[PDB]
């Protein structure tokens, strides 16, 4: 009813989507490993009369789930997606949406991570993005590459017209007490990617993480914080 919703209000297999700002949304999904449940967060960003979507919903079905709930909520179509790594959260559900008709997209690195892991694999490759600090435009957004941090490949995600700032899992929610899944992390070099971001991106008015709630600019330092305390 209006709050950002959280792991215990979705189910697995539902999805539910935010406002964030005119033209921008957020997705969230929830998602078992492990034997926990966790949720997840994407983004979806007008373009035009078309839609450009960030990550999948961490699943085929899930997945499947999102278009639906894109088809009632907005009625637009899904033309493109970004993932911007290469774990099953941000390409689990790929091979759902290259079937409906969307193009899809990631870094070299992260098509190369996903094949070597067995995830599902976008179709194209964005160059452009292989030094830390690099960025590209892709329809209403700039994909930036920070850095290792949550993995080696992973992309933010700018939209210009509203200064939303999607971090995806480089970044983590105000409540992170912990640095989250860091199996493939880069511990050491984090807050470096972090201190990238941060600089690139003062005027961000939004911060999304992978994973939680949303927030303003304070999430990027408190992300730092976590990962460096993490490694202590
Ligand atoms: C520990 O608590 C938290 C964890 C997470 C969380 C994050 C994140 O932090 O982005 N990602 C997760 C993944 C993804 C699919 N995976 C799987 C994996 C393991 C490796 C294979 N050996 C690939 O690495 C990864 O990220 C799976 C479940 C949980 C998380 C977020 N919030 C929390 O509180
Ligand atoms: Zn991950
Ligand atoms: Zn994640």
């Amino acid at each position: 009813s209006g709050e950002y919703p959280t792991v215990n209000e979705i189910p697995v297999g539902e999805v539910r989507l935010y406002q964030i700002a005119d033209g921008v949304w957020s997705h969230i999904a929830t998602q078992s490993f492990d034997g926990a449940v966790y949720p997840s967060n994407g983004l979806i960003v007008r373009d035009g009369d078309e839609l450009l979507l960030i990550d999948t919903a961490w699943g085929a079905k899930n997945t499947a789930a999102l278009l639906a709930e894109i088809e009632k909520q907005i009625g637009l179509p899904v033309t493109r997606a970004v993932s911007t790594h290469f774990h099953d959260d941000r390409v689990g559900g790929v091979d759902v949406l290259r079937a409906a008709g969307v193009a899809t997209y990631a870094s070299p690195s992260t098509r190369r991570l996903a094949e070597a892991e067995g995830n599902e694999i976008p179709t194209h490759s964005l160059e452009g993005l292989s030094s830390s600090g690099d960025a590209v435009r892709f329809g209403p957004v700039e994909l930036f590459y920070p850095g290792a941090a949550h993995s080696t490949d992973n992309l933010v995600v700018y939209v210009p017209s509203a200064n939303v700032l999607y971090g995806g899992c480089a970044v983590h929610e105000l409540s992170s007490t912990s640095a989250g899944n860091v199996a493939d992390a880069d511990l050491a070099e984090w807050p470096t990617s972090v201190e990238r971001i941060q600089k690139h991106y003062p005027e961000a008015e939004v911060v999304i993480p992978g994973h939680g709630l949303p927030g303003g600019l304070d999430l990027l330092q408190h992300t730092a914080n976590v990962v460096k305390a993490h490694k202590n």
